[PDB]
């Protein structure tokens, strides 16, 4: 595709109008791991295509939205994936997967919608729920950024990313436990609790493997990266919305042979008091 | 950075290059405007540098009453300085193996700004507790218009357009929302001055945030009539109207509808309105 000259000092290419870069062709991962992720890929989709019919076409807008994002992304990874513009390759000679963070800047703020409402629908939103966007937002652009940056401007850009996630974290996870008391005291409560523990498992992994991935320390290939993108989406987008639409629908028929009992009760979560809804 | 040393060999039609690992495109060698585009750009860039500081000082540094502004004008601060200094390095523009560039410091800008003034455009009046489920549809709609305006400009050829039209649809929808919000703020603040304020801002919202899609599509990331100078001149007037005028606005209204209140006591009527065809509950002083 080229020419050295010299003694490799030198490199002659073309002049046809395509930009010309080494470092862009490096290999894309094992033809193991290739195999892989095309299994992981066929799977989330297969099981958004599921969910989005079984959940239908409103109350549970959110479910339907990340789902439809989900089917749009994984379609085009399966296809396109290594197109520009789904994988960007910059004149810096590194290359990032634009397709993923257009992702999540579409289903991750809703899924936040979604946590900030789990219990029965109050639909005074609050302070939180605009400190979970806002805070969702900034991590993914701070994030989106350093996978485009380079050295050590990369890693200042990521570990403000991190600062942004804590944020969320720390605003989802009150949100979690003033779910907890406000759900009804059974069957309730654990799909609250383990919809938790797939949030935190699932949203947790993704930092890591962005710095061991082909946008940080170089371990893992794409293909590799992939994989691990794929069990952490499904996760996070389906296993998670699931748990939410049935939640509702747990809710509501709770309330129908139960009644609306509520008092307001007054406690403490983070470093503030609360009032929330006790059954 | 890319390769800015090259020599057209040959008959021309074979160019050779350093081996230094340094990628080369020529299309990524395009001029970025005149000099007279370049002082108009500086001379915008100090202007909303300025303002942005004088309005962070103005609304000062008290999760509080009043963090929208804060937010928005930090994120003009942060923008205008990485554009004066870094505007066209890396991944500030970013310079694509297709042959195109983009601009991908003003999508963050606007990831980071845009949903924030809509948050606020959500409870133009008093109090908390306001957002409810129009704020969801504002965010949503205007995080995804965002989304597909950055991936149309990252892409060439048909995608681009189709992305664009996409944005474009995300747009509308974000648009009709937002046009609900300011009639609904109309008939919920005092029937005086803050009227012709809500109104003020309205006109300043549109027109700026109209802007937007007709500079891309005629800017270098669509048509490539303006230079990225030009480009650059008619953003710096946008944002100063959309992120500094305008918060400033949403900043003096919150003042003038709690210095109505601390005077004229706290009244109100719910009354059932039509807006954009529909039962709307809307509580007027
Ligand atoms: C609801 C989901 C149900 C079943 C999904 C089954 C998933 C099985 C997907 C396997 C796809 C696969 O193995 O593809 C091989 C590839 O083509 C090698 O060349
Ligand atoms: C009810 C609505 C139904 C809607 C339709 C649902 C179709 C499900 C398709 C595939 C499932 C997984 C089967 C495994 C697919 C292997 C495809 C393959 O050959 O590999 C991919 C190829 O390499 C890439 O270009
Ligand atoms: C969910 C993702 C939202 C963005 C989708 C549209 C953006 C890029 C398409 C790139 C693939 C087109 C072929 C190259
Ligand atoms: C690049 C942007 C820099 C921003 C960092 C400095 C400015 C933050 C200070 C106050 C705003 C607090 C924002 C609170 C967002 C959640 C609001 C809420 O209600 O909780
Ligand atoms: C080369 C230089 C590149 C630029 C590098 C400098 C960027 C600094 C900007 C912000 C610092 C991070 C601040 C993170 C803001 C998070 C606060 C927030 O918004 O959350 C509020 C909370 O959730 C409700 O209480
Ligand atoms: C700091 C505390 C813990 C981080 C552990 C140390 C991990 C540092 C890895 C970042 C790094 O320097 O990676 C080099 C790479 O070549 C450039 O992109
Ligand atoms: C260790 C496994 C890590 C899995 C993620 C931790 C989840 C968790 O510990 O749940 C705590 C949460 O506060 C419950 O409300
Ligand atoms: C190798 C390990 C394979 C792990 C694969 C994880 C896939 C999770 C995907 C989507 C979540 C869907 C969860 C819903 C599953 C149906 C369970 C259910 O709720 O059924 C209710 C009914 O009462 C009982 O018959
Ligand atoms: C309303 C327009 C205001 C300022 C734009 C004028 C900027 C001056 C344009 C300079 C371009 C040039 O001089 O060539
Ligand atoms: C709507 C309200 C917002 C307008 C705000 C500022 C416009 C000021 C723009 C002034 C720009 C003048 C630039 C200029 O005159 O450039 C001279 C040229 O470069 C000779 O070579
Ligand atoms: C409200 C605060 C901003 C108001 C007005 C700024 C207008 C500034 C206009 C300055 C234009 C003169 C200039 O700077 O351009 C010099 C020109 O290049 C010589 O040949
Ligand atoms: C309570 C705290 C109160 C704080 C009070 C505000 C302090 C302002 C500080 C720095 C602004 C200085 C930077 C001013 C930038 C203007 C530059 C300019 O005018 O353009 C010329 C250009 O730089 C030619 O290269
Ligand atoms: C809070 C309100 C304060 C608002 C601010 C008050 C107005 C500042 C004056 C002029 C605007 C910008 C100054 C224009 C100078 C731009 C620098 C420049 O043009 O230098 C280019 C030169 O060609 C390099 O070689
Ligand atoms: C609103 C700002 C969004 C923050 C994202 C910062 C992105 C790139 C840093 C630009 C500096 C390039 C230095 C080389
Ligand atoms: C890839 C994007 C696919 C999007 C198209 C399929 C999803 C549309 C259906 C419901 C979501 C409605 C979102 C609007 C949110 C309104 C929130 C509200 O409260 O009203
Ligand atoms: C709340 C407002 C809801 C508005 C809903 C907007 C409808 C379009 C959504 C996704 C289109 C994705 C198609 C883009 C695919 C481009 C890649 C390709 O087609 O090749
Ligand atoms: C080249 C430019 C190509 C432009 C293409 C975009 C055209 C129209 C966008 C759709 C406008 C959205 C109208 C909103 C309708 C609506 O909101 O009503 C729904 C219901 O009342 C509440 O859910
Ligand atoms: C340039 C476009 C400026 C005019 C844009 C139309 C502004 C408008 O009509 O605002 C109406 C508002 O809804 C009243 O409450
Ligand atoms: C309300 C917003 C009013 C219009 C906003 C921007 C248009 C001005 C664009 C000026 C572009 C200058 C092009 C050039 O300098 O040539």
């Amino acid at each position: 595709s080229y020419t050295l000259e010299n003694n490799g000092s030198v490199i002659c290419i073309p002049n046809n109008g395509q930009c010309f870069c080494l470092a862009w062709l490096h290999s894309r991962g094992t033809p193991g791991e290739k195999i892989g992720a095309q299994v992981c890929q066929w799977i989330a989709f297969s099981i958004a295509i599921a969910l989005l019919t079984f959940y239908g076409f409103t109350c549970g807008w959110e479910e339907v939205y990340v789902c439809c994002v989900e089917v749009l992304f994984v379609t085009l990874e399966i296809f396109k994936e290594f197109s520009s513009p789904a994988t960007v390759y910059l004149s810096t000679g590194n290359h990032a997967y634009c397709l993923r963070y257009f992702e999540w800047l579409l289903s991750c703020p809703v899924i936040l919608i979604k946590l900030s409402n789990l219990s029965g629908l109050k639909n005074d939103y609050s302070k939180r729920t605009m400190g979970l966007i806002v805070s969702c937002v900034g991590m993914i652009v701070f994030g989106m950024a350093a996978g485009l940056a380079t050295d050590w401007l990369k890693w200042l850009l990521y570990i403000v990313s991190c600062i942004y996630g804590g944020y969320m974290y720390f605003q989802a996870a009150k949100c979690y436990v003033e779910a907890n008391h406000s759900v009804p005291k059974g069957h309730c409560r654990m799909v609250v609790k383990l919809m938790a523990y797939a949030y935190f498992a699932s949203w947790g992994s993704y930092p890591i493997l962005w710095a061991v991935g082909p946008e940080g320390l170089l371990k893992l290939s794409p293909y590799a990266n992939s994989i691990g993108h794929s069990i952490c989406d499904i996760i996070a987008k389906e296993f998670w919305t699931f748990l939410a639409h049935h939640l509702r629908i747990k809710i509501h028929e709770h309330i129908l042979i139960h009644g609306d009992i509520r008092k307001t009760t007054k406690m403490e979560i983070g470093g503030e008091e609360v009032e929330v809804e006790e059954f």
